[PDB]
Formats: C-alpha cells, sequence, structure tokens
C-alpha cells in the first residue's frame, strides 16, 4: 500500500469524490457520508461509465426507522442497508435541479463566518415523498440506484486503507469534541473541549504531515469550514474513534 | 437458526454468562461489554476447562488512547484489538479478591432506588499499575490471556444470531434514551424521552416474546436495575443502533 493516497486523484475522472456537500440545518452526517461515498463507488465500480450523484434526500426522508431520526441522527449501516433493498435516486445539491430529489435543506454557516445565514440546527425532517421534481426525465422508482452488498470493515489500520485503496472511499463516524470546531488546517488531534457525540463523515485518503500520520476526510459543513471542507486527523492510534465505526458497500453494476 | 436461543442454557458449565457485573460510577460499558463477553469466549472456545473472569480493571486502565478515554467513555473495538495485543489478566469483582486485578471500584445505584450509594456522577480514570492484588499466585504478565483474532460484525440479523450460535456472546452498542432508565421487563422498544448517549452492553441471546423478536442483553448496572441485570431489546429493525456496533473475537489457544 502506498504512503500516501488520495481517491480524488486515483480516480480523477470521478469528481463526486472531489465534492463537498453542505447538509444544512439538519443533521444528517450519517446521510451525507453514506451518498457522498456510494456516489464515488458507482463511478469507480463502472469505470466511469456511470456518474450519478446519489440523492442525499432520498435517504434522509424515505430510510425510516432502520436509519436513525433523520435530521436528529442516524445510522451509517442503516443507511448502507437501505440503498442494497429499496436503493437510492439521483440528486444533486440544493437548486442545482439535477437529478430526481435534489436536496431541499438550504446551506448555511456552520461554526464559521460569511455570506450565507447561520446553521440553526434543529431542522425538521421533510416527509418522504416518492416523486421526482417536476422537469425530470424519469419517474423515482425508474431512477433508484441499488447497492450489491454492504459491510463494517474492522478496527484495522491497514484493512481500512486497503478497502479505500481498493473499492473506494469509506463512511466512518468519530467522537466530535469541541476544539474540532474550528479546525481550519494540519492534523486533528482532540486536545482541550469537551464532547458533542458522534459524527459521520466520507474517508477518502491517508498521508504522512511532519511525520504524524493522517486520513483524509470529508466533512458535510460546506467548503468554507475548515480546509476547503476537507479535514486531516490523525490515523493509527483509533483516535475519537476514527478506525471503529467504517461502514462500506458495493453497487449492484 | 432457532427461533431462540440463550448462551447461559447452551454453555451452561460457562458462569461468566449469567453473570451481571457493575461498572459503579465510571462510564466503563466499553470496558465491560468487552471482558465480560471475553470471559464468556475462553470458557466457551476451551470447552469449559479455562474458567476465569477477565478483568475489567486491567482493560479500563491499562489500555490507553486507543480504547479512548477511561472512565469517561471509549471505544469497544479498541478493547477487543488491545486484548489480541497486548492480553488480558484474570480479576473478579469488587473485594472478591478472585484472580490479579479485581475491580477497585464499587457497586451503586443506577437509576433504581435501592440500599447501595447511588452511584456519583462520572468517576476518574484509575492509573495503570501492571502488578497484581498481594496474594495472587502468578505475575501479571503470566496471568495474560490473549485474544486470537478481533473482528466487528455486520449489520445483519442473520450474521449476528451466527456469530452468537457459533462463538458465543458479543458486545454492541446502542443509543439511550431517558425511557429506557426504568426498564422492568418485557421487550424495550424506544417511545419517549431524551437521547443520553450510545452506551456498550453484550448481547447473549434472542427470542420472540408476545409475537415481539429481542435481543437478551447484559446491562452492567447490578442485578437490582432491569430484568435481574438483563434487558429485553427490539430485533431486526436497527433499533437504537443495536445491530450496527457489534464487535468480538476468538480467544488464543
Amino acid at each position: 500500500l502506498p504512503e500516501s493516497f488520495d481517491a480524488r486523484e486515483q480516480w480523477s475522472n470521478c469528481p463526486t469524490i472531489a465534492q463537498i456537500r453542505d447538509q444544512g440545518s439538519c443533521g444528517s452526517c450519517w446521510a451525507f457520508g453514506a451518498v457522498e461515498a456510494m456516489s464515488d463507488r458507482i463511478c469507480i465500480h463502472t469505470n466511469g461509465r456511470v456518474n450519478v450523484e446519489v440523492s442525499a434526500e432520498d435517504l434522509l426522508t424515505c430510510c425510516g426507522i432502520q436509519c436513525g431520526d433523520g435530521c436528529n441522527g442516524g445510522y451509517p449501516s442503516g443507511a448502507w442497508n437501505f440503498w442494497t433493498r429499496k436503493g437510492l435516486v439521483s440528486g444533486g445539491v440544493y437548486n442545482s435541479h439535477i437529478g430526481c430529489l435534489p436536496y431541499t435543506i438550504p446551506p448555511c454557516e456552520h461554526h464559521v463566518n460569511g455570506a450565507r445565514p447561520p446553521c440553526t440546527g434543529e431542522g425538521d425532517t421533510p416527509k418522504c415523498n416518492k416523486m421526482c421534481e417536476a422537469g425530470y426525465s424519469t419517474s423515482y422508482k425508474e431512477d433508484k440506484h441499488y447497492g450489491y452488498t454492504s459491510y463494517s470493515v474492522s478496527d484495522s489500520e491497514k484493512e481500512i486503507m486497503a478497502e479505500i485503496y481498493k473499492n473506494g472511499p469509506v463512511e466512518g463516524a468519530f467522537t466530535v469534541f469541541s476544539d474540532f470546531l474550528t479546525y481550519k488546517s494540519g492534523v486533528y488531534k482532540h486536545e482541550a473541549g469537551d464532547v458533542m457525540g458522534g459524527h459521520a463523515i466520507r474517508i477518502l485518503g491517508w498521508g504522512i504531515e511532519n511525520g504524524v500520520p493522517y486520513w483524509l476526510v470529508a466533512n458535510s459543513w460546506n467548503a468554507d469550514w475548515g480546509d476547503n471542507g476537507f479535514f486531516k486527523i490523525l490515523r493509527g492510534e483509533n483516535h475519537c474513534g476514527i478506525e471503529s465505526e467504517i461502514v462500506a458497500g458495493i453497487p449492484r453494476t
């Protein structure tokens, strides 16, 4: 395995890999890390042939109890199961009008200052509506993309790197302390700060910074939070549980 | 797989299986659900020839960063990793004077009106003394029991059932709402209450009670909580994430 590896470069023909979304005022990181990683892997596994943005909106709103409580939180491995059974329709970002169900919850500022309204944290979960927006070419049922398999990856550094390196970014989760909120650059090691619970992400690579090993991670807090929306978190120490809750899956291709 | 299965009935020569512990005023769920299931599995693996209580004190104090943060919470899969790498010693309950390092934190009342002192928030992780209790036959080192492998079990009802049936109890985890705390009997389905966090537990069976499928689970809040320290929780719909974070492991021979 390589000492450093970036999925964005390994499959540069696959643009979802490089994309930072914004979940909005809805705690649906669980839904975002999955559909981000599923998009990436539908592109990787058809070798470029198929490139969709999988709908964050379909997952979030139509999964139900097996996934969690929507905007209030949920479970990654419930998401990848849903994909495998009921599939996910396409849906681009808010107001993109791309795909069946683009996301209906607007961008907002996530522990940063900018032009977008502050995020407000409390946000209703949209009802499940099994219908593509007006204009879309196909019907909801037709637009479903399916998972062939889902699985957890064991807490093994070398096993996590081999899975990404072979098959694409993963969804993971980690415990979020308050000192993470203000990450700008470099490798995140939790030091000060209290605990704000566990949070799901997409892991898309690894590398070495000043000797400190790290994981290259996409947050779903828009591109103005952190390092253009990405963060590096310390690798090899189960640091804040980052090597504990890896889930992934192979598309029905 | 049978309609129902109890690890206690199946490996009745192994008494740790039926045993309930008390973690005291220390959020070390992660440690208990581990060392309970390893105890069972050492006993099951050896056909009962080896019957020890794996020390919750050793794992809690000596694991370090990879397991999380001691009495403030931690990660199950780091526990089982450490077990395969460093091993874990014998240690009975508080004042048991059984084994190398019994537990040094005393029993207390977890959300129930009994006679032990109420439990005193969370505590402070002890230091790691790599020395057994004065009076113990063997050295710390000579007292280590090693895991051969540790691994995550995927979010699959049938998979999780087959693992328990073939290898014995597993550690799991789930989100806790306020309405859990006053469980007495029957099958717990979350209907109301505030979140409190995900907490680690040991799963040791399943069955059906009045139409509803469940998991037989052991809490580490002593025997005056719940149904003799035990509870049942809805099975088959990833309820409070119960099927999402399953870890386990094989004892070294």
